[PDB]
């Protein structure tokens, strides 16, 4: 079994103003059954975080030491932690997000069928078989109950059957009855050599009889640690006798917790360093510290796996609710229809090269600005990405290349194939077969390259107010410079370097290279050569030398290698800010 | 005294596909302390909703009556519904918490200080001292824990002293003392007067014995209700002897969990249609029946003191998290100095018109793209809307407008006229003194309108996914009909009239109007008139004339009237929005 034993753990929290939960705190954790009792705000979950590792550690004063060792980096997806709050993710089901965690959590050496036998083995102990089938609820949807989502989060760190296993109230949200089938569970799993330590409120007799060690916190001290059969006995020596309580329970927690105002203003030197300094001087911590003294990422499936699973979870999500994708393609053919109805019947005429150039503007601008959907990639679900990956699901990188191929495909690929087919039979461009794919490709590289801008700025962010906001007034800065109304050759040379970084600058250039290439307008003409007068732009050519953009065929390609070289870099911000976000 | 009474209680659930939750409940609750008792899933914070006139009720079958007459509208700003997940605003404190509700749910004529006295006396009788200046957490940013979060819940209903009080598991998340300290609180509550109602999960011995009405719920039928202290007697005429176990509470839920797969996998003609036929039969239920047959919006604050808290709570949001105002001045100021900065001195020539017409473009759609950003303003907080519009705090209108006025003026309000001052003074344009404000009051329009317009597509909605897809494709079809790159009177007639509906149109109309007037270019001018060949457009009402603007002082202002009219449409739409959202 894992002997895990914290020495001299202090906890500190920045509100400047420095505020000490967790003192001085000193414990050895034996493999059994290893409760936490305490007040509210006594420091359970916060040292039960110290312990599991989710704590950051410029606050944390002392070292917790599995078998005499420290922690390797294969520590989260070794063990588990149950938290407190409930993070599920409920749009899936109870039983699919028991799914999804052993499909991630288990080797693949269990094949799909055992990995479900497990999961119906889990719903049956844990008691879900009627909501097994029903989707766990959103907070604005009712679905699956307090207490029967509860036992889904029990239940997704259970699957996985991890050696040191965390909870943070396991039993707050359930009943009598329920409560002692979990922790009979958890005895029946700690007699297999597992160690379980978790936090609890309100433990009856018949759930406190099965404890092996005893932890009692009190305002970040720590009152007793020690066995649990004999806390009962301690106080009794300390001068407080049981027997007006036939739980043992409640009458640790009427002791430690006297001194509160809540129960002096009802129906009745500290308390706190009065118990503190008897259990310091006791021999519980006597024989802790003498033994304390004596002691002292290879995730679990591999890469493509992980990748699997991330998107196929994302892509049932959109399948779910599929609002934003269907109303992408709704107003992207009545666009369509609209710019190919104002521009209906290019001609070849002195104002046929205006309305050429302008449509393709609309076209740029359609991708970049269409691309600002996609800052809500990264934050609408960013709690539960620093949930699943702090407990060992996934790397960052399966988690960012699966979220992408659901924000990719259906989003940016697909309506971009549409939306250059509805303009292409409708206003007559350029007629040949490979203009066609030129002008598909160049549109989806517009909307890769500001969508991957949507995603550097947002990633990691908890509101999409700030992201948003540079998103679009970084798209109109980049709309002056793409080279419409504004000559690029007449900007002065120190703001003639920033037309390099416009997304549109390069798809527009493109959409003129791929168009304007040797269509001619003056003809229809007369003897002597043209007779309207601006003088005349008669050829494509010689409008492209106006624009100056190369007449060679690396003058089309420029602007794609360009667009790829601002997918790879903003895609790359967009891995890092994931990457080094701090997820404690 | 408040005797609630419900009677044929039914309820469904759609998931198509209905779900009977919570058959045939028939039951009376006096004036005294009203428990509710059973496993999870058994239908407690259903009946809870039913009971607190918050489920829908389409799905409900039966009727609750108040002094055997049915509810007033009146009846939000007199219960109280203490809620499960502990909907409480982590941007704010303990303290600031219990003080928002006190100022809405009390009424004025207690004055500021008698509240916070009020206040004070909630926070010592809770036990909430150590973490009443302390920022309740955020999901995010970890602070107040999740029992001290608890009974920040529990306050804030609290300190309004309805008559009838719902609570939905209020010891959840507290351990055995403070649990005992709260129902110590209530027990002398409920001897005021007060009806209190509340679900529970593991009463001690302690708790139970304060009871003064038991119900007993599973699988959503009902087990038992009448006294708590003639429960026991009941079960023995049944069949099930207590002693074995001590608390009375842990033996009821035994009796009625015995057929849970839980229970029967862990150290183990229905037993719920049985139990469920003997309370029928029962003389409890003949009791009940027998007086269920004798038996059978005014808020507390006026509008303009909700208007007065609902926005000063959001100022404080944004004077506590100023990331998305500190980041929208500094990329206004970034914009407008390199609109500045291109343009800069603006010059009477032949490419004089083009510089001015085309700086004007940039100065609209920033000011229409860049209120995308509003589209999070009622999406952000949501659950906290409905929630506290069902607990009623305040109307909807003085949400909306309170709400508003944190939108309005930090951001739309203050980034235009920083935005107008800056491209004065370096690009030369119009140097009058009223063309000044008339630019200032434009920019100040589309940027009201092109606002108006987030919100009437993102109120009630619960992710910005959508409306802000729906935000900018909206703006790219509105940037056509601007009236830059394609010509508005060369648009065909059944086309033509989409020109109407662009807010870019109307701005850049009225920021042309205000600058070409009568500005002359042609000047320079050799002895025959000008020989440079389009053939010149020497003033700038010529200019007009070509673009269909009317050269009368009307032909600027029809431009704000037709904006002042889609402020007031799109913030009617986003008002009824929010009114006509389906808060259940
Ligand atoms: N990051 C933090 N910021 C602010 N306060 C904190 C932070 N961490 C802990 N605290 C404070 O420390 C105390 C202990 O927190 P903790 O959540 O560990 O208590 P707890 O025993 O888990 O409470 P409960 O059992 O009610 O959940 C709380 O009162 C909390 O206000
Ligand atoms: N709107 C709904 N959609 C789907 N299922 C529902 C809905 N309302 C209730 N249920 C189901 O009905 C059962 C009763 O729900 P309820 O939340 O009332 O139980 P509870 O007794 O409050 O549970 P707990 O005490 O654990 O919170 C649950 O199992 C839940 O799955
Ligand atoms: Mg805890
Ligand atoms: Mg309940």
């Amino acid at each position: 079994g894992a002997v895990l034993s914290f020495h001299n753990i202090c906890y500190r929290v920045k509100l400047p103003v420095e505020k000490e939960i967790l003192s001085n705190i000193n414990g050895i954790m034996k493999p059994g059954l290893n409760a936490i009792l305490g007040p509210t705000g006594g420091g359970k979950s916060s040292l039960l975080d110290v312990l599991a590792a989710r704590k950051d550690p410029s606050g944390l004063s002392g070292d917790v030491l599995i078998n005499g060792a420290p922690r390797p980096a294969n520590f989260k997806c070794n063990s588990g932690y149950v938290v407190q709050d409930d993070v599920v993710m409920g749009t899936l089901t109870v039983r699919e997000n028991l799914q999804f965690s052993a499909a991630l959590r288990l080797a693949t050496t269990m094949t799909n069928h055992e990995k479900n036998e497990r999961i119906n083995r889990v719903i049956q102990e844990l008691g879900l078989d009627k909501v097994a089938d029903s989707k766990v609820g959103t907070q604005f949807i009712r679905g699956v109950s307090g207490g029967e989502r509860k036992r889904t989060s029990i239940g997704m760190e259970l699957i996985t059957d991890p050696s040191i296993l965390f909870l943070d109230q396991p039993t707050t949200g359930l009943d009598s009855s329920t409560a002692n089938a979990v922790l009979l569970l958890l005895k029946r799993m700690s007699k297999q050599g597992r160690t379980i330590i978790f936090s609890i409120h309100q433990p009856r007799y018949s759930i406190f009889k099965l404890f092996d060690s005893l932890t009692l916190l009190a305002s970040g001290r720590l009152m007793f640690h020690g066995p649990a059969q004999e806390a009962l006995g301690y106080f009794e020596s300390a001068g407080y006798h049981c027997e007006a309580y036939n739980n043992p329970a409640d009458f640790f927690l009427d002791i430690i917790n006297g001194d509160s105002t809540a129960v002096a203003l009802n129906r009745e030197k500290p308390l706190i360093e009065k118990l503190a300094e008897i259990y310091v001087n006791s021999s519980f911590y006597k024989e802790t510290k003498a033994e304390l003294h004596q002691l002292s990422i290879s995730y679990t499936t591999s890469f493509c796996h992980q990748l699997r699973w991330v998107s196929k979870r994302s892509f049932k999500n959109l399948l779910g609710n599929p609002q934003a994708s269907i109303a992408q393609i709704i107003v992207t053919v009545v666009l369509g229809l609209v710019i190919g109805a104002i521009y209906f019947g290019l001609k070849n005429d002195s104002t046929g090269i205006q309305n050429r150039a302008g449509v393709l503007f609309f076209l740029t601008t359609n991708q970049c600005f269409s691309s600002v959907s996609a800052v809500e990639l990264f934050v609408v679900e960013k709690k539960l990405f620093i949930h699943e990956y702090i407990s060992g699901y996934y790397r960052v990188s399966s988690y960012f290349l699966g979220k992408l191929l659901s924000d990719l495909l259906p989003m940016r690929m697909l309506p971009s194939i549409i939306f250059t087919c509805i303009v292409y039979f409708m206003l007559g461009l350029k007629p040949k077969a490979d203009a066609f794919f030129v002008m598909m490709f160049t549109l989806m590289m517009v909307a890769y390259s500001a969508s991957s801008m949507a995603l550097a700025i947002a990633a990691g962010q908890s509101v999409v107010s700030v992201a948003t906001l540079l998103m679009t007034i970084c798209f109109v800065f980049m709309m002056i410079f793409s080279g419409l109304l504004v000559n690029l050759t007449t900007i002065a040379s120190w703001l003639s370097w920033l037309q390099y970084f416009s997304i549109p600058r390069y798809g527009f250039t493109a959409l003129q290279h791929n168009e304007f290439l040797g269509q001619n307008f003056c003809p229809g003409l007369n003897a002597t050569g043209n007779n309207p007068c601006n003088y005349a732009t008669c050829t494509g050519e010689e409008y492209l030398v106006k624009q100056g953009i190369d007449l060679s065929p690396w003058g089309l390609w420029k602007n794609h290698v360009a667009l790829a070289c601002m997918i790879v870099i903003f895609l790359t911000i967009a891995y890092l800010k994931l990457l080094f976000l701090k997820k404690y």
